[PDB]
C-alpha cells in the first residue's frame, strides 16, 4: 500500500510586479546609488516574465514613507497570506474530492512569517477542519519546504498504515515574500550591498492531499503519483551561504553568488543518494541514469535550472514546466514544487510522461531535499 | 511492537534568576510604576523557588542600556541556547547507549528563536549526526511544543516500522525566553500592562531518544515507557487566550487571565478524547478514570496545576513531579514536560511504585491541548 498524491491546486497573489513596477517602487523611495541601479540592471535579467505581490500598486505598502514594522509584517501576511492559503487549500481538497472531516494531517509551512500560534492553527477554522486535527508547522528550510513537508507527510501516513486507519494528509505551503520588500530594499540602499533576492520573488500559496489509501471513498481521486520514497542530504561547510536573517523590521535574505556552481556539485550526488535508499531502485544500474526520470527541480534562480539541467545530463525541454513556473511566478519558496506539480498533472490530462518523476529542492542548511514519485 | 522512549535528560541554563534577581534587574533600569511594583509582587508568589538564565547576574544582557535588537537576541539563542541544546541531546543520547550515527530522525522545537536555518540544522554538525537525517523544526505551538514532538516522532517512527527498517529519533525542545526579558520588561512599563510572563519563564534545554524497536542493538537501553497514542485537541473560541507576538524586539507574550479556568474545562474533555480514540482501553469504564492513570501536566503556571488537579479528581501528590519541576526551573515552555518525564525516571529507579499508565498532558497556543498516553514496558 503506497501514499498517493490525490490533489493538487496553487494560487498565486493577484497583481504582478514587473521590471516597471518595481523600478517605480525603488525609484520612489531612494534616489539611485551604485547599487540601487546594478539591482535594477539585474532585475530585468532574471527571465522571470512575471512575479505577483499581494499589494497592487496603488497598495499603502508601496507607498508609506516608513518601513513596515515587524508587528506590520506578522498582520499583512495574516491579512493577505492565510486568505492565499485558505483558497489554495480548498482547492486541492476540492480537486481531492474527499470532505473536510476527513483531513487526518495538517503539514503547513511558510518562511515568511513567525507567530503563536501559527498560520496553521488560523487555518483549521477557516477550512471547517476536525478538532482533533495533527498539524505540524514546519520552520527554518526555506525553498526546501514543499518537498521537505512531502517528507513529513508522507512518513505520518505510513505511521497510520502500520496502524491500518484511514490517512489524509494536507499539505500547504504559504509564502508572502513581498511582505519584506520595503525592509530589504532600505538595506540595500544603506549598504550598498546588491540584494538579488528583490528580483527573485513572489507571492503564493499552494497546497496538497496525500492519501495512504486506506478506507477509500468513490468521491475521491485515485492516485495521481504514488510517493516511493523521499531523501534528505545536508552538505558539510555550507552554512555561510543561504540565510534568511531575523531582524528588527522582518527578515533579511543573504543570497551567495555561489549558489549555482554549488547546484551542479550536489544535485547529481544528492540523485545518486536517493536512489541507493530507494530498495526497489538500488539495485539496477540503469536507475541511476537522471534522463530515465522525469524531472521536477524547484527554480532558486535561472542559473540554477541551467546548472542542475546541466550535471544531471537533462536538456531544457525535460525541466519545461520548472522553467515555466519559474517565468510566470518567480521563485515561490516552498510552493514552487508543488506549481511544478500542478503543471506537470495539466500537461499528462491533457496528452503527454516519464513512469517516475524526482522532485528536488535546496533549503537552507545548506540541504537538498528529494522525492521519487511514480505514475500509478 | 511499541514505539519507546528509550534516552532522557534535560539541561536548566545555569543561573538562578530568584525573586531578588529579577527585582535588582526591573529597579536597575526603570523607576517605580504601579505596573513595576504590582508584577514585582506577583513575583514573589509564583510558587517558584528557582527558575535559570543564561545570563549570569553580572552579564551585559542585564545591565546594557539599550533594549537589545532581533538579530542581537537571534545570536544569543544561537550563542546560548544550542550549546544548552547540545549538551542536552548529547546527555539523552548517552542515556540511550546507541551512536549518533544511528539516529534517523531530528524532531526540534522552539518558540524563542526564529532562524533560516534552524537551530536543528547546527545541531546535526555539533552531534555529528548522519549527513542524511531527517530533520523536522516545529514552530507555532509554544508550550504543548514538547509533546507535539513527541506525537510526530511517535507518528514518523510508526512508518519505519511500517517499512521494517530500523528508526531512532532524537528529540530536542530548546527555550531561551530571558533573551526577551529586556524587551517584556520595556513594553511593560511603557503600556503599564503588568506581563506575568516576566515572572513564569525560564531557560532550559530538553531531550528524548525514541526508537521503534527494530534492529535493537545490546548497547541500547530497554524501553523506559512505551508511547500508546497521542492526541491533539484545538478548543473553539480560544485565539484571544494566549499569543507570543513578533515586534521590532522579539516576541512578546500576551498571558490571559482566563487561563487556569479554561484549564479545567479542557483537560477532562481532552483526557476522554485521548482515552476513546485508544482502541485498547476505549472499551472499558475505569479506563476513563484518571485517578487510575499517573499523570504529568505541563506547569504553564501554579494556578494551572490546580486547576487540573481538582478537574481531574488528583491529588497534589499526583502530580508531584509537576510541581517540583515548576518549583526548580519554573515554566521553561517546551522543555519542561520532558524534566518532568526525568523525574519520573529518576524516582522509578530509586524505588517509586508508580501506575503502569502515564498520560501526559500540555496547552500550547490555538488553544491546543497536546497529550500522550505511555505504558510501563
Amino acid at each position: 500500500q503506497s501514499v498517493s498524491i490525490v490533489g493538487i491546486a496553487s494560487r498565486c497573489a493577484p497583481h504582478k510586479l514587473g521590471a516597471d513596477e518595481l523600478e517605480a517602487i525603488a525609484r520612489r523611495h531612494y534616489s539611485s546609488t551604485p547599487s540601487l541601479e546594478k539591482m535594477l540592471e539585474i532585475n530585468r535579467k532574471t527571465r522571470i516574465d512575471h512575479r505577483y505581490s499581494v499589494f497592487s500598486s496603488d497598495h499603502e505598502h508601496w507607498h508609506r514613507p516608513t518601513i513596515p514594522s515587524f508587528s506590520e509584517c506578522d498582520s499583512l501576511f495574516k491579512e493577505y497570506g492565510i486568505p492565499l492559503a485558505s483558497a489554495a487549500s480548498a482547492r486541492a481538497i476540492q480537486d481531492w474530492g474527499g470532505v473536510p472531516d476527513e483531513i487526518t494531517h495538517l503539514v503547513a509551512v511558510t518562511c515568511t512569517n513567525t507567530a503563536h500560534p501559527g498560520f496553521d492553527s488560523v487555518l483549521c477554522r477557516k477550512l471547517g477542519l476536525k478538532c482533533n486535527v495533527r498539524r505540524v508547522l514546519l520552520h527554518g528550510i526555506g525553498c526546501g519546504g514543499g518537498i521537505s513537508a512531502m517528507r513529513v507527510a508522507h512518513e505520518l501516513l505510513l505511521g497510520s498504515t502500520q496502524q491500518g486507519v484511514p490517512a489524509r494528509a494536507l499539505i500547504v505551503a504559504c509564502e508572502v515574500p513581498t511582505v519584506f520588500a520595503r525592509s530589504e530594499l532600505d538595506i540595500m540602499d544603506k549598504t550598498q550591498d546588491v540584494n538579488v533576492a528583490m528580483c527573485l520573488f513572489g507571492d503564493c500559496a499552494a497546497a496538497l492531499v496525500l492519501s495512504n489509501g486506506i478506507g477509500h471513498k468513490a468521491s475521491e481521486q485515485r492516485p495521481i503519483w504514488n510517493i516511493l520514497n523521499c531523501e534528505p542530504t545536508q552538505f558539510d561547510g555550507t552554512e555561510d551561504i543561504a540565510h534568511f536573517n531575523v531582524h528588527d523590521k522582518g527578515y533579511h535574505a543573504i543570497i551567495d553568488k555561489r549558489i549555482p556552481q554549488l547546484t551542479g556539485k550536489c544535485v547529481p550526488a544528492g540523485f545518486q543518494s536517493l536512489i541507493s535508499s530507494t530498495p526497489s531502485l538500488a539495485l539496477e544500474e540503469k536507475n541511476y541514469v537522471p534522463s530515465n526520470y522525469g524531472w521536477a527541480v524547484h527554480p532558486g534562480g535561472y542559473a540554477v535550472l541551467v546548472a542542475a539541467q546541466d550535471a544531471l545530463g537533462l536538456t531544457a525541454d525535460d525541466l519545461r514546466a520548472s522553467y515555466d513556473a519559474y517565468r510566470d511566478g518567480g521563485n515561490t519558496i516552498s510552493t514552487t514544487i508543488i506549481r511544478i506539480l500542478e503543471k506537470l498533472r495539466d500537461e499528462h490530462k491533457h496528452g503527454s510522461q516519464k513512469d517516475k518523476l524526482v522532485l528536488a529542492a535546496f533549503g537552507h542548511g545548506i540541504t537538498l531535499e528529494t522525492a521519487i514519485l511514480t505514475r500509478p
